[PDB]
């Protein structure tokens, strides 16, 4: 059984760069991440001092 | 990081009383809650005693 | 088995009170209604005197 | 022909306050709206003091 | 309210038999489990020995 | 001219005989049966004995 | 409150046609019909004679 | 860059002249017009004299 | 079995012409062709002379 | 690189052997197929003798 | 309030550079910019000399 | 006329290379590629060595 947890990733740098950051946290509480599926992607503006990159991705986990 | 759960809130008021009610369990629950998405509306009639307003709402959190 | 018809309430109050006119007419001419699912909400503006909300459900029921 | 702007309402209140906060920002500025759809709801929670709910409509307006 | 989690149910025999997997996971762990939604299905092929059917469910459960 | 109506067939069995269970209702009460749509499936679990598996789809027959 | 109908009207001619097909079967056997919108559009061509253009519309006419 | 405006179109003749109105309308007032992308299609009954086509597109012109 | 291929015709006429001119290349490539399913309209401005509708269809076909 | 083609398989007996068949097919042509995404159901009626049961997937290949 | 406008932005590098093309020229033309959310990605190929990354935004600012 | 292919690119660089990497293998094997649009976006984690984003596009070339 694969379940998925539904993640926002953040970056100054890139899209790319924001789909990792949420992977990261993801592998760091998660064992057995197999992949993700990216869900939405947008730029914080006007509340953050550089523009922010925003990757949201359902990741995915084998259960067990 | 952001993450999201996704929670259906009721209310025998309205849909926006429905959006609050799984809002509040969220934060009753979880710290740092930062905004809703409204994903689905309904009403559920045929095994409640008066109509029930429900409210599905992705509530997004910011980890740590 | 459920059959759905798809209905357009109407309110010059709100969107909640607007299914609640689909709602009603559909127990009018209808047994055994179980739930709603809104499917869309709208405003009429430039042909109403006051502003009508209008919020569209599938509207089930039981048949039998 | 008509045009549509894409404007999100907010209110203290309920969404449905928020979809007439956008409405009338509409209607200060346009002329011959007639009309609003409803594309998204949500509520803006941990940046305002007492919760926001948000209510993105398209208004349509005839041009002439 | 209600909470959703998003697992997926593998099964070598059938979609309704890989979406029965999922449920059976979240009854495992989880009290108050009261439907699931059907998102998605599809076949794993060429990483396994008999192709696996995969059904993607929201599994909801009523919180308390 | 074809018009769909939208029937939720039931099974405790699985999603195709659910929807053979709408499909077999609609040829009940209608001429013409021509093809059916799925549109969404589902399993209702809290308020049932056994699983009960559902199948949702537009059922179209020609007019006449 | 408005009710819709989901109809697919025919036309050996265009979409258009097609989509008039629909609109004049529902003014046949409906009183206060006050729009369409269109949801699909196809071309049958393997069991007709001549290509058939389908244009498929909820037909909403309001309940009274 | 392209911007894009969200018209609809009339016509009492065709979905096709439909989104021509729209187009022309932005030829009217906008430079550099470069393509159109339909969003959708309906068809206006009961508050005109003749069934009136519509044609919603997003209009795309080129900054500058 | 059935296969699709993913066509966009084009006219400088009309959008049933364009689905057409999708179809007569399938139609010259292809055995069994059965039926089209309209998945975008659009109208191709800024490179050509005079306005060309384009509409993009699934191509059914019939394989064997 | 993978590529997918869009095929819709056919069963007298259920929407997992219908999607057998699609796949089937395409593992008789195609080397190195790897999964399957359902992106359609169905059922043909009015035109077969049996009820006939689709399934409409996209299979994914490795390109080489 | 907030109005969104529909930009799509282009780069010769990179999907996170078209957005940020866009983001730049709404900022050049209008204050209190707040966000963007990304509505469609795609590659300009075959009238252009190096293939173009353009990424839509919705680019959201707040009025007044 | 145009035909699009449904293609998945890799890259263990980023979504832009992935984008590249399908767009590429359409540029070796077909003439007249003129644009891809994105459809997808994921990455691959539990069966490769380093994660590998991939982006899948439909390739559009004009066929002749
Ligand atoms: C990055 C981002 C910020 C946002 N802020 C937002 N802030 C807000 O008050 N309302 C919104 O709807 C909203 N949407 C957002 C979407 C994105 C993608
Ligand atoms: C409130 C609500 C109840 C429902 N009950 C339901 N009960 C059921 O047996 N099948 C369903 O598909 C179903 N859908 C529902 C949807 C909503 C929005
Ligand atoms: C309330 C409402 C009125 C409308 N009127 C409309 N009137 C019209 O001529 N064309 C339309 O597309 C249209 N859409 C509408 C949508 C809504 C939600
Ligand atoms: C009200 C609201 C605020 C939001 N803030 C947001 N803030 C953010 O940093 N990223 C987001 O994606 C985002 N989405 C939002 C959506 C809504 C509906
Ligand atoms: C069963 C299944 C396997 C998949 N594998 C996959 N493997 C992969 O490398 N990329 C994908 O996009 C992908 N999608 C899949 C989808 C499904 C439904
Ligand atoms: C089978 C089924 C039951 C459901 N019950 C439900 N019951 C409910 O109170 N709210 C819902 O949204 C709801 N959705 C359902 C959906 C499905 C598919
Ligand atoms: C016109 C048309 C015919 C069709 N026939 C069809 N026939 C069939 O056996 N399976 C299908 O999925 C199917 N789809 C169709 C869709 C359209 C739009
Ligand atoms: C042409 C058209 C008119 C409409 N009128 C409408 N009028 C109305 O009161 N409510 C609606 O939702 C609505 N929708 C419409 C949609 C279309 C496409
Ligand atoms: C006809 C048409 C042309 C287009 N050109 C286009 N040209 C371009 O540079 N970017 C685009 O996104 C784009 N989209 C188009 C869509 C349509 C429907
Ligand atoms: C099985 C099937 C047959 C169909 N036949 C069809 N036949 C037709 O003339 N028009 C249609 O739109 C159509 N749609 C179909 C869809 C499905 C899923
Ligand atoms: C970049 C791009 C160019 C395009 N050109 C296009 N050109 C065209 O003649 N028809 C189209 O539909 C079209 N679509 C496009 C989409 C994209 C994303
Ligand atoms: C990269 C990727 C791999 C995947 N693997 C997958 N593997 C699998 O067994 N089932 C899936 O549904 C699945 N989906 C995937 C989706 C993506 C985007
Ligand atoms: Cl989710
Ligand atoms: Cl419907
Ligand atoms: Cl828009
Ligand atoms: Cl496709
Ligand atoms: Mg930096
Ligand atoms: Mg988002
Ligand atoms: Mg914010
Ligand atoms: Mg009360
Ligand atoms: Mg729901
Ligand atoms: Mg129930
Ligand atoms: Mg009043
Ligand atoms: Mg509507
Ligand atoms: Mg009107
Ligand atoms: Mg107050
Ligand atoms: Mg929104
Ligand atoms: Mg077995
Ligand atoms: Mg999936
Ligand atoms: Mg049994
Ligand atoms: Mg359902
Ligand atoms: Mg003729
Ligand atoms: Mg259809
Ligand atoms: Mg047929
Ligand atoms: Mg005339
Ligand atoms: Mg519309
Ligand atoms: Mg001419
Ligand atoms: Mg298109
Ligand atoms: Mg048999
Ligand atoms: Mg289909
Ligand atoms: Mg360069
Ligand atoms: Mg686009
Ligand atoms: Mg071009
Ligand atoms: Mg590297
Ligand atoms: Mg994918
Ligand atoms: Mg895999
Ligand atoms: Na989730
Ligand atoms: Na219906
Ligand atoms: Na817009
Ligand atoms: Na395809």
């Amino acid at each position: 059984v694969f379940k998925k947890v539904l993640l926002t990733g953040t970056s100054e740098e890139s899209f790319t760069a924001a789909a990792d950051d949420a992977i990261d946290r993801a592998e760091d509480t998660l064992d057995n991440v197999v992949w993700a599926e990216v869900v939405d992607q947008g730029v914080e503006i006007g509340a953050v001092e550089e523009r922010t990159y925003q990757t949201e991705v359902q990741v995915a986990f084998e259960l067990d």
